[PDB]
Order: C-alpha cells, then structure tokens, then sequence
C-alpha cells in the first residue's frame, strides 16, 4: 500500500465537537455516514501482526452505498501523527453486506486488497475468519486553509469519541495550524493515542 500520514487530534467533549462545527460550518464541503466492520481470525492473527482489515460502509448525507475493503499495516501514532501504509479497494455493497454475516465469504470476492492478505499474512482462504463487529462514524469534511479537515463522530456501546483528522504531507506545520486555531477558539483537544479500532477493542473511553 502507500503510507498514509495524518494529523490525528481528540476533541475532548460533545461540546467541543459542536463548536468546532459551528465554527467551520462556512467551509463545509460534505458528511459522510460510515459503518466500520473487522475482520481477523479467532487467534487475532491479522492484530498481532499490525495489521486491520476493515470493510467500511459508507453513504454520502444518485447516492448509491459503497463498500471499501482496508488493509492497515504496521500504524504509528505518536504525538497527534498517524503513519499507517494502507491499501484500499472498492467491493460491491450487496458482497460487502453478505460478509458481515458471513466471513468466510471474503473467500468468494476477486479482489485485490484480500488476495494481499491472504499473500501476506499466510492465508488460502477466509473459512477461518470471523467478523469483529464495528462501529459507526460521522464524518464531516471541510476545505480550510488549504487543508482537508475531517472531524468525526464515533459512536460506540460505551459512549462517543470526537476527532480532528488531515492528511497531509506536512503534518508538523498543519498540526500547528490547526492547534493554533482550536487553541484561539476555545476548543478542548489532546492529541489523539489510540485508533478508532483500537478505542472499539479495548470496549472503554480513552
Ligand atoms: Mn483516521
């Protein structure tokens, strides 16, 4: 796959949140509804070689679905910035769906990103393969300063979590930027230490 750099903050409240979107509403560009679903082996297999594999959901707020197979491997986080390599792929929704239910039907799909798995990672096949479950997110996307902000919304069992995300290939200087701003505005954040998936496992706010 190819590395995937971001800027990576936590918005520490549902208040926070709400402001930050207040305050951007002017550069709004799109909301994305999505519904991350995992999948590993019983053994955790796949986790305890750093790597994610994710079918994501996704719905713009013509709008068809749309089903995105994710391999992540080998992720740092550290002092609010993410380096991840990623491998993405589009799957049919229909297929996509079918697999939540029943994972050994990743076996059944031509795609790319899963023959990477099974290539990389020792697999013949997905009759092994359970499904984690997931979670959802709302996602917000806005174009300001020249930057992609993505703020997110996650919704899990034990309570939501509020993020600031941006690609970028100069996170030091957009980090900076972006801190400058929440910091000017009042805004409560921390850099963020865990990944939404990780968050979902360990069943617990961070
Ligand atoms: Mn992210």
């Amino acid at each position: 796959g190819a590395m995937e750099v971001e800027v990576k903050l936590r918005l520490l409240t549902a208040a926070a949140h709400l402001r930050l979107t207040t305050l951007l509403t002017p550069y709004h560009l799109k909301t994305l509804h999505q519904r991350n679903t995992f999948f590993d082996t019983p053994k955790n297999d796949l986790s305890l070689r750093r790597a994610v594999l994710r079918l994501r959901f996704l719905q713009n707020a013509p709008s068809p679905p749309r089903c995105i197979v994710s391999l992540k491997a080998k992720p740092t986080l550290a002092n609010g910035i993410s380096r991840v390599e990623e491998d993405e792929e589009e799957i049919e929704y229909w297929i996509g769906k079918e697999c939540v239910e029943s994972p050994a039907k990743l076996s059944d799909i031509g795609s790319r990103v899963l023959k990477r798995v099974k290539e990389e990672y020792g697999f013949n096949d997905f009759l092994g393969f359970v499904c984690l479950g997931g979670f959802e997110n709302v996602r917000n996307v806005y174009e300001w300063r020249g930057v992609k902000l993505e703020v997110d919304e996650t919704k899990y069992d034990f309570g939501n979590c509020y993020e600031i995300e941006c690609e970028t290939e100069e996170p030091e200087r957009v980090k900076t930027m972006i801190e400058e701003f929440l910091t000017e505005e009042k805004i409560e954040f921390s850099n963020s230490d865990m990944t939404k998936f990780a968050v979902f496992r360990s069943g617990k706010l961070p």
